[PDB]
């Protein structure tokens, strides 16, 4: 027995105020009856189906049915009850089930779409301001451990704003910024002024100036919100007294309540760092300061004169009350809702080292830095290593089971704009972290982009700079061409224009066709595209793909790599990724 | 490869400040690291664990870690990541996992645990008042499909009063009433008034009385908290004009965005029923009304001078804003919230026809009507029907990988009160669901006081009553005992007594160690005590139960049933279900 179902055309059309489900089966033993289950305000539903008259493909039976459109909330949960005389069997997106799949890893799809639906047509570049670029108003010394993190190089925003061309030509449609804010570090997450952009940087007006030079190249552009703890020399808290009416210092400060102070009167802080003393947001002044109040933080860099398109939340998942994470999820769900007061199509996503599915499947955020759904099934198949540096044997099987068991807990709207990267200013470089098998990092960056999702770049991921975790994953930016890696910087600009290109790489289904061993093939699906992705990480080898109907197409073109496909027998060279465009 | 643990003692210790977390392994190839994956504010930890010196059972390598408790939030969640040179391998409460385990999918025990510790010492029984008991101050007339659910057989609530006896002779420790508020059906749910018990089952007057009596009895007492929806005779909405300014009828009236009317004037309504208005939790003057007030309806039954034990919440997960669910976890908490402000251990918990894990897993309510944890996996198991009464063929493998993925998402403490049941007002008998398998029903009992959860017996299954879905799972009690199943009576007096005699079948942790084809096997555990369960649904037969560390006991003593255990061989006839105690 066999089934297709994605949550995209051509398996779902919207139509009138009706959702019209279709799915394909194909077998000796095919139930005579399907029951799709839906489900209207939590409520389950059983819908019956029925069998189309027209095969959509060779011995593919076709069952359809409908949802409601008028009653419930936007997002519409649903799977597949096929139903025998004496049994019944679910279709899920994970396979089959023989009993009931959670509610929430059943398929999704988000009608009405009120998400920043522009996320997904993004090429996203993270850059640590410091490390990029100076502007034309030593950058080669070695960065030490010793030094290194409290050493400034001089980048700034104007050099960000100089650098633009070359990045249009990598393919760049969106920035993300390390923090920018007043604050003594190198890297500013010790938050001293939440409005002023730092001098060291070039101030307010050079952020100003990185606004105007976005807007007018059609770029997007994302601050690193930092509001889990402030910066201990901030003037709500200030350890050096250098104000009047500091927390750490006076019992009668108008915010003592914004951070909370043991028995001891020891500051609760970030993971120990005494620099980042923790926000309390039982405070209801500390929220209206953050994202309550009109002029909050959180509004206060997405209006006129700044108009950011967004925030990335730095720590998203400890912030809270009391010195820990109490009402995590309303505080969270806050920020995001005060953002798209100010802009409807404000773009806030969180940071998630571990498992971000209860934040996302709350609704309390658009998305997450794909750590756990992206990231880690990466470092694991292609350099067997993992979050802690653990040693890490999954094999293809095991690594597609993870990813795809992953996105299950996401609607397609969701997946779609997961902000998935290779590594980043907290992670060592990808580049480093495969060793003796960097031949397939280029595997990696066709993954990235065709892979469900939003990708990032790293600054230099695509001129190849590595280096070990932080603060060796902060060199400066090689400008000299004699430094950079131009093979992996064409890769890097060709998928973007893959991606540019087809439809299915920006709003397609993905389906995994084969996973085994050293091999993952999968396709993205769109109407009637397809885009087909065959990653080998071992030996050259020849492999087989059973005649489906997600590839009954005209015909294959080859687009990247050097693999090739007839008759059903995918060819692969050693250490190779291949894409095929459908004609 | 081996492992076992369970988040109880002698597993688990708390000790100071700290949780001591101990794993057992055994095999040839044996991690020479272990990593306690634990968490504190969401934020994922690696705590090294280090083998102990004393092996505890034959063949058992024994690893120890610590959880910090003096930060963090009250659940604490953990898994054990086994690390050799070349690879990893996590254990979690579904076995051992290749890639990393969901974080809602961990082991998990809540310390400090502020739920409501009395409700895993309870027996509970559901009560339909109008078909219980008349008191002293026709009953055989067989319901017809017609008129069966609108014909009061009269029943009250002193007739509870005047049966206590009989309850506590059957082990009853707690009651659910179905609703008792003054509305005009035989069933309640369309109330008219939420401040004032229906005179047809006694009057406020009666009900004082069963709180007395209860209480003096040492029973606990749940009301049905209906809040998704009123009566359309309230005088809130007030179909009927039967008042002045009533909802339907008045645009003016001080309710009238209590109730969501379409463009064309149709109020919104639960599942299509006109008699029951949905109510729209937009309204802050709702809110107060309902939980937010001092005075709120869920909150004047639960102090004096009704103190009643808590709330079951009728259709929880419907309950919301606009005409659908829209904010409905925010609006379960607030109610919960509410209760415990109170009564601090007031037990609340939601109708879950479905999949509840995300209530549960945000802490809005204390339990669930555990359909999809509990009752459906024994209905297709036992019954091969489900709950849309579609055919069913599932074996024990299945089955208990469905049960205990369920269970994976909750906590321990959250599992011992989940709400388990057989059926309710609202299913057909499962005595009826069995028909030429009936045989089986002891099974069912058995189980349903031996798995992790309160039971419920909903009222009339302990003496044999039978019936098809609502209406006809509604039949008036019988009290002559010439229509009692006397032996099956017998069965629930001896099964709650095994419960009220032995710790593990209420705190107990809970694994299964064999489940194939028609035979269930699974011990509770705690501390030293182990009570074992072997279920046969079939034809008689023996099975092999390999050596087990939990098993490793001074000797086995046959509490129930005629299944026999010897050399590791478990004899077991023909549909039958089996209890042992450790010795
Ligand atoms: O938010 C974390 C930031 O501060 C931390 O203390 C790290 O040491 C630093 O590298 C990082 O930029
Ligand atoms: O809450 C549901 C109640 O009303 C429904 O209309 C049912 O028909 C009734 O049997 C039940 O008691």
């Amino acid at each position: 027995l066999k089934a297709w179902h994605l949550p995209v055309a051509p398996f779902i059309k919207e139509q009138q105020e009706r959702l019209m489900i279709t799915l394909w089966l194909s077998g000796d033993d095919l139930p005579p009856r399907v029951t799709l289950r839906a489900e209207e305000d939590n409520e389950e539903l059983s819908l019956p189906m029925h069998r189309l008259r027209q095969a959509p493909h060779p011995g593919v039976v076709a069952w359809r049915g409908e949802i409601n459109l008028v009653n419930g909330q936007p997002r519409r949960r649903y799977s597949f009850k096929l139903l025998w005389a004496d049994r019944q069997l679910w279709f899920t997106p994970q396979e089959f089930n023989r009993f009931p799949p959670a509610r929430l890893e059943q398929f999704a799809v988000d009608l009405p779409d009120s998400g920043p639906q522009w996320v997904a047509d993004q090429v996203f570049y993270q850059i640590f301001p410091d490390r990029f670029a100076r502007s034309q108003s030593a950058w080669d010394e070695p960065l030490t451990a010793e030094a290194g993190g409290s050493t400034f190089y001089g980048g700034d925003l104007d050099g960000i704003s100089e650098k633009l061309p070359y990045l249009k030509q990598l393919g760049v449609t969106a920035l993300y910024l390390n923090p920018v804010f007043v604050a003594p570090s190198v890297h500013k997450y010790d938050t001293e002024d939440y409005r002023r952009v730092d001098p060291q940087f070039g101030g307010d007006a050079a952020l100003l100036r990185l606004r105007h030079n976005t807007q007018k190249e059609g770029m997007r552009l994302i601050l690193d919100g930092v509001f889990n703890h402030s910066g201990d020399s901030h003037a709500w808290f200030d350890r050096h007294q250098r104000g009047s009416g500091g927390a750490c210092h006076n019992a009668d400060s108008p915010w003592r309540d914004w951070y909370n102070f043991s028995p001891e009167g020891v500051a609760h802080d970030w993971l120990g760092y005494a620099s980042l003393p923790k926000l309390d947001y039982r405070s209801s002044t500390l929220i209206d300061e953050i994202y309550g109040g009109e002029d909050s933080v959180v509004r206060h860099w997405l209006k006129a004169p700044w108009s950011m398109d967004g925030w990335r939340l730095d720590v998203v998942h400890m912030l809270g009350e009391g010195g820990g994470a109490r009402n995590n999820l309303r505080h969270i769900a806050g920020i995001t809702q005060a953002a798209k007061l100010e802009r409807p199509d404000a773009f806030v996503f969180g940071e998630h080292f571990g498992d971000a599915r209860q934040w996302l499947q709350a609704d309390v955020e658009d998305s997450a830095m794909n750590y756990r759904g992206f990231t880690f099934p990466l470092w694991g198949f292609l350099a067997n290593t993992d979050i802690s540096y653990d040693p890490q044997k999954i094999d293809a099987q095991t690594c597609m089971a993870w990813m795809d068991n992953y996105r299950a807990g996401l609607s397609h709207q969701q997946q779609l704009r997961m902000f998935n990267q290779l590594d980043s200013h907290d992670t060592a470089r990808f580049k480093s972290l495969l060793g003796k098998d960097v031949a397939r990092l280029p595997l990696a960056v066709v993954w990235l982009f065709s892979w469900p999702g939003v990708p990032c770049i790293y600054y230099g991921d695509e001129v190849g700079v590595d280096g070990n975790n932080d603060p060796f994953c902060r060199k400066p930016f090689p400008w000299d061409p004699a430094l950079q890696d131009g093979d992996l910087l064409d890769l890097y600009k060709r998928m973007s224009k893959l991606r540019k290109a087809h439809q299915a790489l920006r709003y397609g289904g993905c389906q995994v066709i084969y996973a085994e061993d050293n091999v993952v093939v999968f396709v993205r699906v769109y109407k009637q595209q397809r885009v087909l992705v065959a990653i080998n990480r071992g030996e050259a080898c020849e492999v087989v793909i059973e005649d489906s109907p997600l590839l009954d197409v005209n015909g294959w073109q080859l687009k990247e790599g050097a693999g090739a496909l007839h008759d059903g027998v995918l060819t692969l060279p050693a250490i190779s990724a291949s894409v095929w465009f459908s004609r």
